[PDB]
């Protein structure tokens, strides 16, 4: 997370930590509680080549990552089919974990958005997870959760920021229509936080919007972090998650 | 280039090497002088972000290098406008120098295949560059300019296997069309070989099939070398390279 | 700490963590506390060039690095003036905080041995402290402090064992007369326990015998790790430290 | 080499280049011809402890390293007994090669100072080589072999540089009697130029002074080249080097 800070322990109950195995269970990605058994993140955190199983863990909120660990494992690895890149779109995934966490006020699920939800630009969201800190700056230890308040942009709009310093032709589409775009020259999502959510409090609710997804550099100038838009991928979700 | 061996000085008088500034010219990158006045790369070379053409030059042929270096500047550097990332495609781009070079017979530039050339497989190519010799293996000094002969298979026959042990659903293209395909677990070019030409001798003569672009790890089962296809692009090409 | 055990939390109330200002405050070595004010380490952690103080900081007994820090500011580095190199000896040096610390049942001073004391082959001593646990990986998080039994050898024997494989004269000294030997190819101390103390249980008491010093590489074949004796240096030492 | 020049190809027809068996027979270390069939170098640079003969090789002048390549295997190693460490003495060694060198004018022997030389402080001296260009800044390909003019300077007053900004107490040696110093803060030697030589021209006529031995930090104010002061072990190198 760069340009944020700390979080208090009792916000972002639903964020979590995926772990690989290796000389201990380094953090790679973050995810999101959406439901009691599953964890939604990004394709590329998993994908798009099949991994295996027993070598993948999650954390559920922790303050200060490895600390206080109680890592549970994972049944199920769900990558969109339509995944590929990330520049290319579909980059979601989801987690079936091997029993349902016992839902409490400190850790427990985000409420995903309706279909109808739009999430107007400006809007303040914020965004959280244990990346680094800066372009090539790791968080330092104790790790703890940061948290940043990063304004949303219309599409169109990071679309075309995006090709502001590059040679693409404006009429190539970068940032597509099932990807959400925010943040800003101060505020965003790092290398680390991929996975992790996205959310905007609407109807005095959380509602997850995005899923840290790609970019060009942490915090760059017409380079805002593109998250993977949750409203356009809730049939999908739903095909494997009760409602 | 992983395989292979050490190119004679009398092969590939049209192999240059992309140069950025640094501690010293250091080379990231292939190329070919398809025109005294102009080189033939991979747009993930130079792009999609706008680089300082000061901080580029290029190297004609040179059996070792940074030994005998005589470095040319760039004056226009023009990536195809439908590129964002190697996996999308239009993987191309086009280096006009600032003045001609004189050719000869240890130096000159290929030929561009017609518009209706397919390279069938079964076809003999070979890929040439001073990239790494394997997969987090760097082509140790005096630096040879290395090539390999690679096999040719089918499009189709590299998009299934790229989609074997992937979550991407079978009818989700990976190789595409304005693609080409070449090597095994063997034979195949490597980090640094990008940009660089892939060559195949048709009734008696070198033409360039496509250039070096991406891939899934060099020489590596069921992810064969990604090129992208010259002759998509000729159309293109020939927007700025006199015929 | 190579071949050990995390610590109980009740056992080394005396070991202490050096930390040097940086992206964060940093772990370097180890040390011990031998009275409320003072701080007992290896001079070569500290010098034998002047550093500046207000760029470290010393932690007292930690389960877990970095999570319940509590800096403490040093006014003074006092090193032995006769040190130079670990190998040539006088690897010792002292830390004053600039406050008196409260001692506790789980934070208190290390007794020092009475100049008589021999600490003979065959004294159950351990050694502790948060360095890699073995040649070229680090102590992964959450950072346990690790203690490891370790056999204590005479002199001659460890010298004898330097000289093996080695061009070094069998009459030239390597392991000194103000440096004792402890460990094998299974328990050792590595980089990361310098200044840290090695201690043994005489009847009753715990006396700090050794400060991790230097050696050939971690629990490696004839190259015992090599600790300053504390004894040889206890004149030096209350040349500073009250009783 | 820090704040030097690409050597002229005339120039030092003795220095050598120590080889180390790898991906490639990388350079570890410089040394000098001083007899067709000897090499002297620094003791740190194959000791103290004993390495595999197989394993080494040695490269004569060469104007860039890694491009000319002629590697000749050694015979024998021969380390200075009393050397344990640079800082300690004694660093020096010789190399004996299976075969003795055909020199000529480009390719030939050094003289070695008689027993009398002194080289006075503010004597026109160089030190060459391929080591760093700076502070942990390698030297950049193709790899030229440098030069720098370095003056020399009285024991005593290296001495006592070195025990500016340090705790050593001033009686204590830390630039030893069988040492020798040269620099200043903006040449010296640096990494990867130890074991090379430290030569003067005394009445028309060039004599190797020293071999690069150790320092801290290339070209540091106050931390001139210390390096093993040759008349003093002449004795030893006539042990087995003929006249
Ligand atoms: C996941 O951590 C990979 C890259 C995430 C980017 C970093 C820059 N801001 C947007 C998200
Ligand atoms: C350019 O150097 C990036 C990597 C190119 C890949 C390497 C493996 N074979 C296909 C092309
Ligand atoms: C301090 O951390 C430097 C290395 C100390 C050695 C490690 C191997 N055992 C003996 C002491
Ligand atoms: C050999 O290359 C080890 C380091 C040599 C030092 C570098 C600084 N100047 C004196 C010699």
């Amino acid at each position: 997370i760069v340009g944020g800070q700390e979080a208090p322990r009792s916000k972002w109950p639903w964020q979590v930590s995926l772990r690989v195995h290796g000389p201990y269970w380094m953090h790679f990605c973050g995810g999101s509680l959406i439901h009691p058994q599953w964890v939604l993140t990004a394709a590329h955190c998993v994908g798009p080549d099949v991994k295996d199983l027993a070598a993948l863990r999650v954390q559920l909120r922790e303050q200060h990552l490895y600390y206080q660990d109680q890592l549970l494992p994972v049944s199920r690895i769900i990558v969109h089919p339509q995944f590929y890149t990330a520049q290319i779109g579909a980059d979601i995934a989801l987690l079936e974990l091997e029993e349902p966490v016992k839902v409490s006020s400190h850790v427990h699920t985000v409420t995903l958005p309706p279909a109808s939800e739009t999430f107007p630009p400006g809007m303040p969201c914020w965004v959280t997870g244990w990346g680094d800190v800066d372009n090539d700056e790791r968080l330092p230890p104790p790790f703890p959760l940061k948290q940043v308040k990063v304004p949303i942009m219309e599409n169109h709009i990071c679309d075309a920021k995006y090709h502001l310093g590059a040679y693409t032709g404006d009429d190539v589409r970068i940032v597509r229509d099932d990807m959400l775009c925010a943040g800003n020259t101060r505020r965003d999502s790092c290398q680390g936080d991929s996975g992790g959510p996205l959310v905007c409090k609407v109807n005095g609710t959380w509602l997850q919007a995005g899923v840290v997804s790609w970019g060009e550099g942490c915090a760059q100038p017409n380079r805002p972090g593109i998250y993977t838009r949750v409203t356009y991928y809730l049939d999908w979700i739903h095909h494997y998650v009760p409602k």
